[PDB]
């Protein structure tokens, strides 16, 4: 019940949201049908629009009038935004030529420079150029100040679940905004755009901006709007709370735009009709500027422009059904669209079995345009996973389709002709980043990216702390003039051991055997130093990694490369090695096929053990270090250690050969030489973090090896690629990825056919950052560079996509 009797009298946007049943004033009464009886009479006032025009300058005030054009209106607060211009021969903003904004020129009693954020819904990167022509305001802020070709979102590419990523530093598996449509089976409730549940703070979670600030002494301006208040009132509001007196003026705002997301789902990204759109955006910023310079703010405050997804062309169309694939259609629920979640109907029913939905899910049509996947499979980098509000079974649909579960679904539920929602690697669903004001840079490109990164900045251009999040806080610090966040490089827990040759090769009972019987104070004198770490300097190029959990665990040097060994988990948790562009590659001998030697460093009671693999039936081995790129016949001995073997699925031998025998040495080529850091993962949990040995749930038959759920490689070299990686003098470039170890390559439709055809192509679904890979291991990589620690930070969150260019 609400009491819509109190009034809106002086309270108009109120910015403490009052309790029922009293009722609201504040900028989303409406969304909740509580306002007052008189909130439109006197808080949505739209007499004479929205511009002053010469015949009203100098009127009389007369408080009816949406905006005033009055003498006093400066004073008061609530002059039409181009009353200066058209009255006082002031220019607008966007006609002034930009000038750096080496420091901030704010008003007395402005404590510090306030932030503004523009945030606009469906606004695709490349309108940015596209669109140019047509958004002179956007195009300044843009061009005068910080900007990113574009900023990737969060997956999935859909509003609620960015616009929340936005405002907490957190992947949507945290904050838990996994859709703009949710079932949480542990509340029993079902979240949708439409309707009162999703009011419900239960939802909600995470620290968003507004909370961090007001925890903090900062306060903030409500961040959201009733769709019904037009734009310009939004503006005119913010214009109005920026003229409180000092003590309770807030220091962050954010406007919203509901455009041109609208029109794209009508229209296509590019249709004609989305011109208008973006016009009116523009002029909703040059609003904002105007007001801003009348105040004399407009060198005051930091202003982001920012979006949350991209729009994509999609027809009704290009929809596949369920109903063309399963014979059990109506046993199951799906979320449908642009990505699909299936789970049971009913949890009554005992034949529902998951493992028959996928099967009869997986390539089953020449051009399926979709893929299932159970959620622990989904590419690490997609972070959608570890919570109970996304189903088991998850489809990734191929950018431009959708799928539904029956026909009648899409026309008894030719519309629409764009949607967002997709993969958020993919280059349709990019969004936008501009800042501007005297904590930005000025006439600044940075590279690409996170909009997980954001808030950690939005921190520290308020003075704020921020809450835990999944920023790695300093990555952004290019972005700044100031406020910069100077972080130290966490601390190593456990050191390693440096064991020398302390056991005969007698002691060993692994079941091994190696034709290795075949050998000078020459090379002895020379494999005891390439031993103890002679080579280390070529093939540890950026020091060792840190371990940043307590552990125990060995450095094992050799001619070709280096490895931290775990006595826990009886492998490397990672293995480095520097390939030149000079480099050979050579095959496995005849007589060295099944060769594994006991390593004479490391006792038989912390070592793998052969006859484990002899005896588990589905279980094989590979190496971390390739025998294939041996420096020489001699050194491919070390390739063989039982130090170097790691648990391996035959079908996944498949992937990791051609990886090792072919594309290392393709990318040494091109790239001049890489750096490589190869071990496994452990995530059973699917949590992105790196398990304790007592999470392992599967280990090879017999045997305390546990099994990896995934392995990695990160793939260092040189940015200018004119210099070789191991003497490489500036910025470095890097690629990675997390390949999930699977039974079998159901995953790729056409793996019966030649390695070359579809082995990359798994690779690139599952490339990752640096900082993916360090949470799932507990390691920290690039301690001792001679980079600045921020430029490594966000060299450590640099995706590599694959993507064709942004424009072509
Ligand atoms: C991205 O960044 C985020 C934030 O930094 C990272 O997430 C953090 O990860 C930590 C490790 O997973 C985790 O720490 C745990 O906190 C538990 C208390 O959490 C509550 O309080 C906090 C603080 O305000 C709050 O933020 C939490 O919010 C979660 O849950 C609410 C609902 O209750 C949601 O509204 C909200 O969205 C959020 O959900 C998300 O996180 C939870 C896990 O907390 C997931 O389950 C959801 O799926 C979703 O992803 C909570 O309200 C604390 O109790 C834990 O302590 C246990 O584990 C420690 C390990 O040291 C152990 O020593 C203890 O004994 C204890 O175990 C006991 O409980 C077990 C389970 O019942 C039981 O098995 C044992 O036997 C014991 O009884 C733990 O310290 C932290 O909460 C989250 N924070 C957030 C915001 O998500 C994330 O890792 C980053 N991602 C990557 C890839 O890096
Ligand atoms: C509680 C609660 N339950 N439902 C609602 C509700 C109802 C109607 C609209 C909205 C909107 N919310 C957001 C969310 C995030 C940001 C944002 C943008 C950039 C950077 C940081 C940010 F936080 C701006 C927003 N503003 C809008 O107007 C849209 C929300 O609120
Ligand atoms: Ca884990
Ligand atoms: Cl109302
Ligand atoms: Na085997
Ligand atoms: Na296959
Ligand atoms: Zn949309």
């Amino acid at each position: 019940w609400t009491a819509t009797s109190g009034s809106c009298k002086g309270r108009c946007f109120e910015l403490q949201e009052v309790g029922p049943p009293d009722c609201r004033c504040d900028n989303l009464c409406k969304s909740y049908s509580s306002c007052c009886h008189d909130f439109d009479e006197l808080c949505l006032k739209t007499a004479r629009g929205w511009e002053c025009t010469k015949d009203r300058c100098g009127e009389v005030r007369n408080e009816e009038n949406a905006c005033h054009c009055s003498e006093d209106c400066l004073s008061r607060g609530d002059c039409c935004t181009n009353y200066q211009v058209v009255c006082k021969g002031e220019s607008h903003w966007v006609d002034d030529d930009c000038e750096e904004i080496k420091v901030p020129e704010c008003p007395a009693g402005f404590v510090r420079p306030p932030l503004i954020i523009f945030s606009v819904d469906g606004f695709r990167a490349s309108y940015m150029k596209k669109g140019s022509k047509v958004m002179p305001n956007i195009e300044k802020l843009r061009s005068c100040g910080t900007h990113a070709p574009y900023m990737r979102p969060v997956y999935p590419t859909k509003t609620f679940p960015n616009l929340y990523t936005l405002a907490t530093g957190l992947y949507p598996e945290s904050h838990g905004i996994v859709g703009n449509s949710m079932y949480d089976p542990v509340f029993d409730a079902s979240f949708h755009l439409r309707g009162r549940e999703k009011f419900n703070h239960r939802w909600w979670g995470g620290q968003p901006l507004w909370i961090t600030a007001t925890k903090q002494g900062v306060r903030a301006g409500t961040f959201f709007w009733s769709v019904s208040i037009p734009h310009e009132r939004r503006i005119l509001t913010i214009l109005q709370w920026l003229s409180l007196p000092d003590n309770e003026r807030p220091s962050v705002y954010a406007f919203y735009s509901e455009q041109p997301d609208f029109s794209g789902h009508k229209y296509g990204p590019f249709g004609p009709e989305m011109t208008n759109p973006l016009r009116e955006i523009d002029k909703t910023v040059g609003q904002l500027m105007d007001g801003l310079k009348q105040l004399r703010l407009h060198r005051c405050v930091n202003v982001i422009f920012v979006g949350d997804h991209g729009m994509e062309d999609v027809t009704c169309d290009r929809t596949e059904f369920l109903s063309n694939y399963l014979t059990n259609v109506d046993d199951i629920t799906l979320v449908p669209g642009t990505l699909g979640r299936i789970r049971a109907k009913s949890i009554n029913n005992s034949k529902y079995d998951p493992k028959t939905i996928i099967a009869a899910l997986t390539c089953k049509k020449p051009d399926q345009h979709f893929k299932p996947y159970m959620k622990q499979h989904l590419p690490k980098r997609l972070h959608y996973a570890n919570n109970r509000r996304i189903e088991d079974i998850h489809l990734l649909v191929d950018r431009r389709w959708h799928v539904a579960r029956k026909p009648l679904d899409v026309y008894k539920k030719c519309f629409f002709q764009g949607d967002h929602g997709f993969d958020n690697k993919v280059n349709s669903m990019q969004t936008v980043f501009v800042g501007y004001g005297p904590t930005f840079k000025y006439r600044t490109k940075v590279p690409p990216f996170e909009n997980i990164e954001l808030y950690n900045v939005m921190c520290d251009l308020l003075g704020l702390k921020p809450a835990p999040n999944n920023g790695t806080h300093g990555s952004l610090n290019h972005l700044l003039r100031t406020n910069t966040f100077r972080p130290t490089m966490p601390d190593e827990v456990s050191r390693p051991n440096y064991p020398g040759i302390m056991y005969l090769q007698s002691e060993f009972d692994l079941g091994c055997t190696c034709d290795d019987k075949v050998e000078n104070k020459l090379e002895e004198l020379n494999k005891r130093l390439h031993t103890k770490g002679s080579t280390k300097e070529r093939h540890l190029l950026y020091g060792r990694p840190a371990v940043l959990y307590r552990t125990s665990y060995d450095i094992l040097y050799h001619t070709d490369f280096e490895s931290g060994y775990s006595e826990i988990f009886l492998m490397p948790l990672w293995t480095s090695y520097t390939i030149s562009k000079q480099a050979e590659v050579s095959s496995i001998p005849e007589h060295l096929t099944n060769c594994v030697r006991p390593d004479v460093r490391v006792s038989p009671g912390f070592s793998q053990n052969c006859l484990a693999y002899k005896n588990d039936k589905q279980m094989s081995y590979g190496f971390l270090f390739p025998p294939y790129l041996s420096s020489s016949p001699e050194a491919k001995y070390d390739a063989f250690l039982v130090t170097n073997m790691v648990p391996m699925y035959p079908a996944f031998k498949r992937v990791w050969a051609y990886f090792q025998r072919v594309l290392v040495k393709k990318y040494a080529s091109e790239r001049n030489g890489v750096n490589v850091i190869s071990g496994p993962i452990f995530d059973y949990n699917y949590d992105g973090l790196r398990d304790t040995e007592d999470e392992i749930k599967q280990y090879v038959e017999g045997s305390s090896i546990p099994v990896p759920t995934h392995y990695y490689s990160i793939i260092t070299s040189c940015l200018d690629f004119t210099q070789p990686a191991d003497k490489c003098d500036g910025p470095l470039s890097v690629s990675s990825f997390i390949l999930p170890h699977r039974p079998d390559n159901d995953e790729s439709c056409n793996s019966s056919e030649d390695e070359s055809k579809w082995v990359e192509e798994l690779m690139k679904m599952h490339t990752a950052r640096v900082r993916d890979i360090e949470h799932l291991t507990g390691l920290d990589f690039y301690r001792k560079t001679s980079r600045s620690y921020s430029e490594i930070l966000t060299l450590k969150t640099y995706l590599h996509t694959y993507e064709s260019e942004i424009g072509g």
